[PDB]
């Protein structure tokens, strides 16, 4: 089976760590990595997810586990306006441990089933577009896009492979 190094990143509070459990567990809820078989377009896919957590430092070891990344979700939460602003600060770190302008994301805007919105879905979608990658509401409360935000970040790094 092929895997796939998959890292979780974006604001204090977005639901990174809630994404990963009720992608692996099916559940709703210090840095560790989880583990998931999956089959997605037919091809079964073993998706080894870094849950990023811990203070702000750039280590030279720290920067070696971000690197081992081959795809990433910058999540923000649509409540959250300060949290889609860091979203650029993320998509740079993930650039520069790369060195490549070319790196699998997806953009995810989690806490969809809140009410009270202060990132409209035309904002995020338009600074996608500008990235050039897939943009995707979930809520780690109800599953919403939850799967499809993880399987379209793998199809992102299909794409990558093959080209
Ligand atoms: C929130 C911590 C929290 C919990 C409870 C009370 C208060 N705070 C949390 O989960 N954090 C914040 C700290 N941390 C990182 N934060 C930032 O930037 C935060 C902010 C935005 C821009 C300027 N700054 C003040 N950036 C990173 C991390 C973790 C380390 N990161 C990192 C390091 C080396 C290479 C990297 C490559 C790619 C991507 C990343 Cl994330 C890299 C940068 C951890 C989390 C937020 C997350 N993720
Ligand atoms: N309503 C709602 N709450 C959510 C959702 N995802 C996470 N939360 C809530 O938001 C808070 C933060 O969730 P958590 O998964 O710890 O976020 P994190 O980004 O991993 N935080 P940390 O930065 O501390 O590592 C929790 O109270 C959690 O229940 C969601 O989709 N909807
Ligand atoms: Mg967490």
């Amino acid at each position: 089976m092929t895997e796939y190094k998959l890292v979780v990143v974006g604001a204090c509070g977005v639901g990174k760590s809630a994404l990963t459990i009720q992608l692996i567990q099916n559940h709703f809820v210090i840095e560790d990595s989880y583990r998931k078989q999956v089959v997605i377009d037919g091809e079964t896919s073993l998706l080894d997810i870094l849950d990023t957590a811990g203070q702000e430092e750039y280590s030279a070891m720290r920067d070696q586990y971000m690197r081992t990344g081959e795809g990433f979700l910058l999540v923000f939460a649509i409540n959250n306006t300060k949290s889609f602003e860091d979203i650029h600060h993320y998509r740079e770190q993930i650039k520069r441990v790369k060195d490549s302008e070319d790196v699998p994301m997806v953009l995810v805007g989690n806490k969809s089933d809140l009410p009270s919105r202060t990132v409209d879905t035309k904002q995020a979608q338009d600074l996608a577009r500008s990235y050039g990658i897939p943009f995707i509401e979930t809520s780690a409360k109800t599953r919403q896009g939850v799967d499809d935000a993880f399987y379209t970040l793998v199809r992102e790094i299909r794409k990558h492979k093959e080209k």
